[PDB]
């Protein structure tokens, strides 16, 4: 099974309606929990991009009822898209615990899951992009993408490890060193989720520093020639966005 | 199944006996390969530093041919491991495809796998250590890892996936962008196996390359003045290592 903590923190200018991010977890048996990041440019066809996201979720809890489906996380993401008649589009992670320790999950898109065991990571997701910042994404639109092109896996859990998930607002803007170091020095997976949320935040916020998106997108060629980088020329800062964090621990296998 | 090329590269100063990394590749039927590096410093030891490597690999082909263990790669190690008389150690990883496109895997240590599929790395193993650059590793000894720590995990793969592989003296020495590239690039396995191991091997001998063994280090903190003062100057460049790559094509599932 798996004890399960959450926290959401919406991007500051879309906090009263809850941001875009929407996320479902059931501990109850054997542990299940999915992310789903509505993408932000909705917002210019007069769309909600919160809408599609937010009904992503919801019959994800519905077809976890359904026998077919309710151990496959990738056709799980296949009925729960096609269901959804919101217009829209999101990036989505849905992970699930068997009884014997096997995590299975299936990711379109750019949320993210990491699982830590003895102070280190051990196994992270990669996300999927047609380019830098255009994730692979379930649509309302024929261009989207489809279960066809969930990245599936499994990992191979025991007693004491830490799942780390959520969307890119999270990710983009905290290192793995400090994921592992703040899991370290909280006493439980609430206070846990909160604090990852709560440091995301101000990272995300801070045009000072350097972070996992910055470094990233310097990589892919989107930085100032190497003569402007003065301090305060260069190309940093965290990615303002919405943060949704889910951390499990690994119990009772 | 699986077409499979590989190149392996020494370092330039333990051509003469072919290296301490080792490896054993079968394209017969679903595909299977693994990869061991024997850990430098055992030299000191006053022991021949290839045996351990070289010995788990061919115990790791005869327990292929068991049935209580064949399917999985954990149990494989679990018996190697076991089997091996030789004093030494090393990283390991042995990677099975299923014929649905499953592919297991079982690591420990710093030998690595990644999966590029449309023109990016959706998939990447997570390397162990107890500290920088001392890895998980299987024994002789009392003190070494197990079967038990191993990372197991799977992965669901497509036709046309390319998988590369190999031991932590290719992964230090290359970005995943140049695998992606020289990957784009390259007409068949046996091709890319060689353009790969040649270009890690190029910026293994580079000091002025800036690899991403010395980018890891910087961040741990080995560039702070007390640090840098003790070990004589910067950690920069290529690490020299032996090189091994493997690369397989996923066919006809
Ligand atoms: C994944 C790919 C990348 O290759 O692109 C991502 C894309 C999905 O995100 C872009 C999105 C922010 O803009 C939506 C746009 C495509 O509008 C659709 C329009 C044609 O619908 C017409 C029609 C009147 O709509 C009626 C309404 C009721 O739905
Ligand atoms: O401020 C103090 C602290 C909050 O910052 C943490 C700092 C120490 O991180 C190290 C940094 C250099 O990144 C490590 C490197 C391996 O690149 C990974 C990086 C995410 O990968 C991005 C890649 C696309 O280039
Ligand atoms: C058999 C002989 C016969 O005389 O008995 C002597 C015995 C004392 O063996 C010598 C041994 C100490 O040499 C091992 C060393 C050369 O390699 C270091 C590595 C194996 O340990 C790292 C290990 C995972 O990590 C350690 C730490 C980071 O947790
Ligand atoms: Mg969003
Ligand atoms: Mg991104
Ligand atoms: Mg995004
Ligand atoms: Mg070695
Ligand atoms: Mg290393
Ligand atoms: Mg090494
Ligand atoms: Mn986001
Ligand atoms: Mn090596």
């Amino acid at each position: 099974g798996l004890t399960i903590g959450t926290h959401l923190i919406p991007h500051p200018r879309k906090a009263e309606t809850g941001g875009e991010d929407a996320f479902f977890v059931n501990g109850d048996d054997g542990g299940v929990f999915a992310v789903a990041d509505g993408v932000s440019g909705w917002a210019e066809k007069d769309v909600n991009p919160a809408l599609f996201s937010r009904e992503l979720m919801a019959h994800t809890s519905t077809f976890l009822k359904d026998e077919e489906v309710n151990h496959d996380p990738q056709l799980l993401l296949m009925k729960a898209h096609a269901a959804t008649t919101s217009v829209g589009s999101a990036t989505v992670i849905i992970a699930m615990l068997e009884k014997t320790g096997i995590l299975k999950i299936a990711s379109v898109g750019d949320c993210g899951l990491k699982v830590i065991r003895k102070g280190q990571v051990m196994f992270s997701t990669c996300p999927q992009e047609h380019y830098f910042d255009c994730p692979y994404q379930l649509s309302s639109e024929a261009i989207g993408q489809t279960y066809l092109d969930a990245l599936v896996c499994t990992v191979n859990l025991m007693e004491g490890d830490m799942i780390v998930s959520g969307s890119d607002g999270f990710f983009d803007n905290i290192f793995d060193q400090e994921i592992v170091s703040v899991i370290s020095e909280s006493p439980g997976v609430d206070e846990a989720a909160k604090a990852l949320a709560e440091l995301a935040r101000k990272h995300s916020v801070d045009v000072t520093f350097d972070s996992p998106y910055s470094m990233e997108a310097r990589s892919r060629g989107f930085d100032v020639p190497s003569w402007k980088k003065f301090i305060g020329g260069k190309l940093i800062g965290g990615k303002m966005n919405d943060i949704t964090v889910i951390v499990a621990q690994v119990k009772a296998l």
